């Protein structure tokens, strides 16, 4: 079930990302496997989507990362996402780490980053918090 | 009442908050003005606070946001956002912002940053995105 | 978006429903685009799925359909849906009509069925219910 | 407890119900006894309730049963029934246990099906699926 | 529909009540009519329940009224209230009059208190609290 | 955690209350020391506060108090309180007592009330209703 919430996140992010370079989905799924959110990566909601905007490293003060939108969203509908694994096609990042970490989430599921990756420091920041705060990663 | 809000705000960080230069904690707020969620800053949960954690500016890679951190506990208990305003003791940063934008918060209430602030540029982007996308930002 | 969201649907389908002849899923969405619940076609969780419980027509007896399934798990979890769309691969049958007007879903998106189809009848009720009811229907 | 309940069940379905021949209600409780969500059986909401809509064949194409409509109800309002009991004044066919067992609701309280009921042979489909996905039956 | 609501409540307090003298019962129904929270006029959960502990003036002390319990249930589970209606078998005396005027109930259906009543000062606060914030006093 | 949180509902109180002579402010807490509600004394929202109405002891008749408020907050909004912990600054009064058992709060923590309090006999009431229903009491 965990490799396919993951294939169903690929595509999610190859469907709805307009990030030229790298596309992010994330899945928060309840002990049932059940949906609990869903979320992409993307410029804020009703924020114009230029070319100079989305380009690198100009984006990075504009784009909302998949895993903090699946939280967000959470937040925004009152769904309960307490106990909840994610599921991601990216590692998440020190500050998505700790959104997931706050949010109440146990268990991040992804892939192993691509280790010529620019993201392994913050990367890095993630596993420390994420072993210390006894949040589990498993990899596929 | 924004007023007295910001005032309690400013309590909640002092009396909660370990950051040893600035202690922020924000409340979010409905159109009734009954509080539907509070955060402030501090690392993640659990994550032992050394002093070389909380030293700047190593501190940032563990920090979580106050304005963060209220948007996470809602997510994690399921306690809707939408609509609602947030007041903050500190301006929000870029990211929080974003976080900010996607809950479905409409309006920010906080204090004009002190132009000797280090984070004039991040909230740069945050007005854009806040002005574009249509939240409103009112200062006590 | 509507039609990213059906590519989506049928792509979860594809990948998580054992129905032999006919996969289907379904998507609830609010008025943001956000997912507030997902479900595919399937047997009830645990009850073990033998060939001849998934042969046509012994399997109408026990396989859950898709809508049925997103509805009955917001109901599990308690995700408000009042006022959301449904994007389902399939036409929704009459009894699925009666669950998304009763738990206050107002449009259906999915495609015109295949004038082959054996649900046809069933669709027929589904229509004059949706009519009277006020349930838009629209077709990708 | 329960056998209040029941009785207050029977209650709400002579009041409500619009069926000329079984007037069916249900009720879902929480651990603490407390009333999550009720329901009754009835032509959806909004549709024209005309004689010939509620005559036997014909009504089954349009009629809401009594413990879907509770489950539907709880999806639109987002009310949690996972873990619940429903207790129902008719055993649930075939298509409302698929709903029960998917909605988290763990026992069914009622009373044995009158067997000279052309319901029988739904009601067996029930008791196979909810004796193989753990839900209990209790029978007053 | 708000008279056999009353009736339902009417017999939920015979069912369920202790009170050897007055049992009381209410209901909070929502703008589609269905049912989102339920209570009866009982000492606390799991207070032993002698004849001394009933008996009047005595159970004043130890009594919850119908629509406090009401409220809080939906406290408890977290069922939002706001907009709803309440339909009570007894008129709401002064303190439950501030708990409905604060959980946003919007409207009283009741009967019009027995001109005998010893509640009748009581009535009176809550007349004037509902008639200048706004809640509509309807009586069956 | 739980002192400073008094601290907090202290200046909560001084901020907000009206009260001329014990302003009340009560913390509803959950298990992960996250705030679900918050409350305060005071007139029902909307009603003329005037001195006459805040005098003593006409005042009784329309005061809502801290803790029946961050219950009705909660039934308002839908923030489920179950399994929380009540910090007020004052001790609950019996009625606010059988809200907070009701509720499914189980720890009230507070300071010992002043022995010259005219709310003595109520506190009595509460603490015999608390005792044998389980609710544990904490002084600072
Ligand atoms: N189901 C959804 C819908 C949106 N988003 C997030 C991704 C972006 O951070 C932001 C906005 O998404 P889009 O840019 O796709 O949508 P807009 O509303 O901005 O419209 P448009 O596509 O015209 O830009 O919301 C998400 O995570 N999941
Ligand atoms: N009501 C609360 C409780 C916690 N937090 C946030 C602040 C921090 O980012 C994180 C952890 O807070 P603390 O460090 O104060 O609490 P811990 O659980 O880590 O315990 P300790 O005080 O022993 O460090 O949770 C919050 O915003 N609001
Ligand atoms: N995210 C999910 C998970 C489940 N279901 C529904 C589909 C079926 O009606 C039922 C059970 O699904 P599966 O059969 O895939 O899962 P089980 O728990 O039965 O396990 P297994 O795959 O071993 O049969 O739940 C759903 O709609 N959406
Ligand atoms: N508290 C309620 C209210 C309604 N329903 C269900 C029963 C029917 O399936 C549908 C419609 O109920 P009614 O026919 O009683 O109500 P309508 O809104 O259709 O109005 P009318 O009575 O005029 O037909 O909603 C329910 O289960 N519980
Ligand atoms: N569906 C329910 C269940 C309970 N209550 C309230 C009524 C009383 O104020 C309290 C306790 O109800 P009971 O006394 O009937 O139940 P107990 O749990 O105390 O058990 P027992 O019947 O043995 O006294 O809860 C309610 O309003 N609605
Ligand atoms: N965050 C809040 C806001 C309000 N209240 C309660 C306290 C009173 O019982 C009632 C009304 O509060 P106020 O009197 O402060 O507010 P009003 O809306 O009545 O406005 P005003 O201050 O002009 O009287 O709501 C509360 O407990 N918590
Ligand atoms: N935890 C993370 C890290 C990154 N991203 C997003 C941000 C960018 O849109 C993209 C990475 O872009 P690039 O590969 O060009 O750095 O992935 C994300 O959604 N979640
Ligand atoms: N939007 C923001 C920006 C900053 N902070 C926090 C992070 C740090 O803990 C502190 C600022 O630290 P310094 O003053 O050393 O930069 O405020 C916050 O909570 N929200
Ligand atoms: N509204 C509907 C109608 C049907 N189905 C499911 C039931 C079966 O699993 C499949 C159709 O099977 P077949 O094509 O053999 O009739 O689609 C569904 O999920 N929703
Ligand atoms: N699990 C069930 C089965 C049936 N019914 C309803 C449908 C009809 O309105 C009535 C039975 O009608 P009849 O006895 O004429 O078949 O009960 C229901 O609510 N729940
Ligand atoms: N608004 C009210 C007022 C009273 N009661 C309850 C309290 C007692 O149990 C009963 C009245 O008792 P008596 O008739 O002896 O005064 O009704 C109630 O539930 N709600
Ligand atoms: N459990 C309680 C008891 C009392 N109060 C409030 C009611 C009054 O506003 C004040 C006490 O007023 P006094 O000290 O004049 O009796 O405290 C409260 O909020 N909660
Ligand atoms: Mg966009
Ligand atoms: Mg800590
Ligand atoms: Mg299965
Ligand atoms: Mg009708
Ligand atoms: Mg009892
Ligand atoms: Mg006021
Ligand atoms: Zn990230
Ligand atoms: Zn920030
Ligand atoms: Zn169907
Ligand atoms: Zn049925
Ligand atoms: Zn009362
Ligand atoms: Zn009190």
């Amino acid at each position: 079930k965990a490799e396919k919430f993951y294939s169903l996140a690929c595509y999610h992010a190859q469907l709805f990302s307009k990030d030229p370079n790298t596309k992010v989905a994330a899945l928060v799924i309840d002990n049932n496997n059940n949906i609990a959110s869903v979320g992409y990566n993307g410029l804020p909601r009703g924020f114009e989507e230029t070319s100079d905007r989305w380009e690198k490293p100009m984006k990075y003060n504009y784009v909302v990362h998949a895993q903090a939108n699946a939280i967000a969203t959470a937040a925004r509908n009152g769904v309960r996402l307490d106990g909840c694994s994610i599921i991601t096609t990216l590692f998440p990042c020190k500050e998505c780490s700790k959104l997931i970490i706050q949010s109440g989430i146990r268990k991040v599921i992804t892939s192993k980053p691509c280790k010529d990756s620019s993201w392994l420091e913050s990367f890095s920041f993630s596993n420390e918090m994420f072993d210390e705060c006894g949040i589990e990663v498993e990899y596929l």
